[PDB]
């Protein structure tokens, strides 16, 4: 028993990472295959991000401009192309150590570990939730760009997002693989407006099952609400509006302790109304909307 | 900027992680050079840990009962031996994948990764203190054993913790790399006393300062106090006494952020005695204790 904010084992992700350097600037790659991943603010000098014409900038730049470098070895460039908000760089090497991946875009709510990276080399690996509004409260410092999140199921990689930038108000933005900013955000330094975020009411209610399972019971009481009700109540503090598809993925939980989706929404809703009282569930003392449904299970069961 | 509950990237400890079979139970194992380190309790059955003789028990295996698989591998053991709790089974070939690595017994306060693995596959990552009382809380389920906890620095991988068990109260205990366990835990199942815990001061401190680099300042006052006067809330409040060795440990922050020690300890005594009024720090509702000044200035800073 147990329950941590759990990170997938990084090593597979370790494996890919390179540090590019482009002229005075350097960040960190992502190398699969025969090519390297990177983010294309990596052509500017922090002069030209306060407007940068990326297809200007980019076609000042050669192949031989962009230094990649994986561990201590030097990969050769034969390519350079720029898909969205990435530089794709072919080189002549296939990373020996490349796992079997996929490139998703995942959705607001969802979760994804992330290997913190600087100079092409892993500092830490954390837990993110991707928010409602598509930033993610990360820890990042300068350097850390080009760092990916990704998810893992059993042998293959899924990776959902790579770093590109801290707005003015500290929290993060970034792209798909394929270049995508995650939000309405641009790669330029500009004051820029994330949209009003919410709490996960699905990922709140997940993890007031994993307290359930892991003994954590005081919270329960005798009531019962209906979608419509408790919707009033999220409404009123913030949460995004629970739906029968939240319902449904919260099927195994319902199933596992027997408390029915709509009673642990009425507990949901009487903290929401009245606090924690100065207590705790799982160790936090507020509501944690950072553990999908599909992450209390694979927690609670063990699934490597 | 940004601050979160990181762990140490885990490749290195992944390739190290090996599945060993005794009789009827599975745990797992690190292979390091020609060496598998496991859990002793591999060798019982769940009716003999009520008071197991782990000599008498022993006695009865012979290096082929000992089923040592790397991922699909089976490695030859040719060799067995208990040191207190834990198997070393020596292999004929070395792990080549070992990393530079070190066995350090870490002190009550200090931080650690734990590499969560069942059936020697490797499921999560998370970072962990461990507890004034030498417990941690983890999340661990049948079959976690023998998962580890470590430290890096740079290349070489200082391994700290191996887990044994978890107390009927759901907390985990478990040894040093040579087996002695934390705390006064035995590998027995019988009911067992964790002392009375305490929150590590230092490291609430080192994360106050965490908030102030990153942002978070409400909890500043005008206030100051003294070791002594501190210290009679600390002990009111169940926190370990503060000491000049703790303080200078604080050094490096308070010469980042311009705050005196004592200054923070007074923001400390007013947030013990008020509480957080509804408040957040680094989006947390309580006090976090599980970082400690170490910690803050490598994150703080980009230590890969
Ligand atoms: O955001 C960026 N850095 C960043 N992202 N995570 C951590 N950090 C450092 C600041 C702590 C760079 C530098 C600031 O100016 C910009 C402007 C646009 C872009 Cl895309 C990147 C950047
Ligand atoms: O504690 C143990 N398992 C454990 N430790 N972390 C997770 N888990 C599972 C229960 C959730 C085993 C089984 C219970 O009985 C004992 C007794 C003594 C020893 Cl050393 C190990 C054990």
């Amino acid at each position: 028993s147990g329950f941590r904010k759990m990170a997938f084992p990084s090593g597979k992700v370790e494996g890919c990472m390179v540090q590019v350097t482009c002229g005075t600037t350097t960040l960190n790659g992502l190398w699969l295959d025969d090519v390297v991943y990177c983010p294309r603010h990596v052509i500017c000098t922090s002069e030209d991000m306060l407007n940068p014409n990326y297809e200007d900038l980019l076609i000042r730049k050669s192949n031989h401009n962009f230094l990649v470098q994986a561990g201590n070895v030097q990969l050769r460039v034969i390519g350079h192309s720029m898909q969205n908000c990435v530089l794709k760089l072919k080189v002549d090497t296939a990373n020996p150590k490349t796992p079997k991946y996929k490139f998703v875009r995942i959705q607001p709510g969802q979760t994804f570990s992330v290997l913190a990276c600087y100079n092409g080399s892993p500092s830490g690996v954390y837990q993110c939730a991707m928010r409602p509004n598509f930033t993610i409260k990360g820890s990042f410092l300068n350097g850390s760009c080009g760092s990916v999140g990704f998810n893992i199921d059993y042998d293959c990689v899924s990776f959902c997002y790579m770093h590109h930038m801290e707005l003015p108000t500290g929290v993060h933005a970034g792209t798909d693989l394929e270049g995508n900013f995650y939000g309405p955000f641009v790669d330029r330094q500009t004051a820029q407006a994330a949209g009003t975020d919410t709490t996960i009411t699905v990922n709140v209610l997940a993890w007031l099952y994993a307290a359930v399972i892991n003994g954590d019971r005081w919270f329960l009481n005798r009531f019962t609400t209906t979608l419509n009700d408790f919707n009033l109540v999220a409404m009123k503090y913030n949460y995004e509006p629970l739906t029968q598809d939240h319902v449904d993925i919260l099927g195994p939980l319902s199933a596992q302790t027997g408390i029915a989706v709509l009673d642990m929404c009425a507990s949901l809703k009487e903290l929401l109304q009245n606090g924690m009282n100065g207590r705790t569930i799982l160790g936090s003392a507020l509501l944690e909307d950072e553990f999908t449904p599909f992450d209390v299970v694979r927690q609670c069961s063990g699934v490597t």
